[PDB]
């Protein structure tokens, strides 16, 4: 009863226009008709615009750091015209014990080292030296991994969506898919002012994956949102933080790192939580706050800005590129956990020849990766 615009047909309909969404659709552009279908007014309201986002490596897992690793060419040297300045700034991560945990450490040390031959096993002084707020008896060691960066995501996801529009492809905000249909041979996705039909769905659709699965009659994945908030506040008059690394606790109890000429704090938490507009819990600021306060001669006066984002996992803690079993046309890029910006590049070169049953790149297969590692149907015996 209500008017409707006629159906708009595609070659694959992309829901979410996130970093997983826009970096899947940039690399799909060139080679069909990409439409991306997002919810909210804006492309990275959710996750993508809530991480101050990282990379490393030297550090989530076997699948994880092949991804991530695999990324960093195109970050450093991406196509002429893809963005203005340097996606990456240089930014070392320095891991410090706090729990007198040496084993750990070590560990931690030699599994990082096999992937970045520069990782570097710190004593408590070496640490100090390098953040000299730091309280020495709270510090057994570190590790130091001279080869992190900062991503400057806006720019990062602002290209990746530029590419999809320069190849003639739609991003189309403020159409969330109500319902998701198979009908005739292709998915059918209303949205609130008409429907879009293609072969090809790729649910990107972040912490709300598994919700676009149950508008499909998909078998969902069991992703599971995490909270995490994160925290911006002044350091004290006299301290010249702008250089410090990115410091973590060996326990992931918090981390703190440079945020311009302002810090970055955080809990580093993973409370589960349903997927929504996700909003700090003053009990998070409140614990990462005590937790700096405790580690360092800092102390934080009121914080100015403070904000939470969702982080969502399967059960193995690994990214998911690949087909559904079983459900024609409907592909998963989810469970992108605290790394979908660091191995947007790959994962989005991956999932795009795999939507294309095209085999992944020799560069991306280099680096460790296959198509088995990235399926969804690793999560099923
Ligand atoms: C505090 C914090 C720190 C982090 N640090 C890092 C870091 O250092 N490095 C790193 O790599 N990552 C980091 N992350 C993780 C990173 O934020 C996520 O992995 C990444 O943003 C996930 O991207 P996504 O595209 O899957 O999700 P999102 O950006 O949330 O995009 C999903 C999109 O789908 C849309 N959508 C949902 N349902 C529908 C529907 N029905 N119709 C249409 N659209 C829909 C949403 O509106 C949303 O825009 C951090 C995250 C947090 C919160
Ligand atoms: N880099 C580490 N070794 N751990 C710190 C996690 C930072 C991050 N990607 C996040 O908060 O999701």
């Amino acid at each position: 009863h209500h008017h409707h615009h006629h159906p708009i047909e595609a070659d694959y309909l992309v829901i979410g226009a996130g970093i997983a969404g826009a970096s899947t659709g940039y690399w799909l552009s060139a080679h069909g008709r990409v439409v991306v279908l997002e919810r909210e007014a804006q492309p990275g309201y959710h996750s993508t615009g809530r991480s101050a986002a990282h990379y490393t490596v030297a550090y989530g897992t076997p699948q994880v750091r092949a991804l991530t690793a695999a990324s960093r060419a195109f970050f450093d040297n991406p196509p002429a015209g893809f963005c203005e300045h340097p996606l990456l700034s240089p930014r070392p991560e320095m891991v410090v014990d706090f729990s007198d945990d040496p084993e750990e450490l070590r560990r931690q040390y030699e599994s990082g080292k096999a992937l970045v031959p520069q990782m570097r096993l710190l004593d408590a002084e070496q640490a100090c030296s390098i953040v000299p707020v730091l309280r020495r008896d709270k510090v057994f060691g570190a590790t130091y991994d001279p080869t992190g960066a900062d991503i400057d995501t806006d720019a990062l996801h602002q290209g990746y969506l530029r590419g999809i529009r320069r190849n003639q492809g739609q991003v189309l905000c403020n159409h969330e898919a109500l319902e998701i249909r198979r009908v005739d041979g292709a998915w059918e996705v209303r949205c609130d002012a008409g429907s879009y039909r293609a072969a090809v769905l790729v649910n990107a659709a972040g912490a709300w994956c598994d919700a676009i699965a149950g508008l499909a009659g998909v078998r969902p994945l069991g992703l599971q949102p995490k909270r995490r908030s994160a925290f911006i506040f002044a350091p004290p008059p006299g301290i010249d933080c702008h250089d410090w690394p990115m410091l973590v606790s060996l326990d992931e109890s918090f981390y703190l790192k440079p945020d311009a000429g302002m810090l970055l704090g955080s809990p580093a938490n993973a409370d589960p939580v349903e997927a929504h507009d996700v909003q700090p819990e003053q009990l998070d600021i409140a614990t990462g706050m005590y937790l700096i306060e405790e580690a360092t001669t800092l102390t934080i006066r009121r914080p100015e800005h403070t904000w939470a984002g969702l982080r969502s996992f399967v059960a193995d803690g690994d990214l998911v590129a690949g087909y559904a079993a079983n459900a024609e046309g409907f592909f998963w890029v989810a469970a992108q956990g605290g790394y979908g910006i660091q191995t947007s590049a790959a994962m989005g070169e991956a999932s795009a020849a795999l939507i294309r049953h095209q085999p992944l790149p020799a560069h991306l297969r280099e680096h460790g990766l296959d198509e088995a590692m990235l399926s969804p149907r690793r999560l099923s015996p």
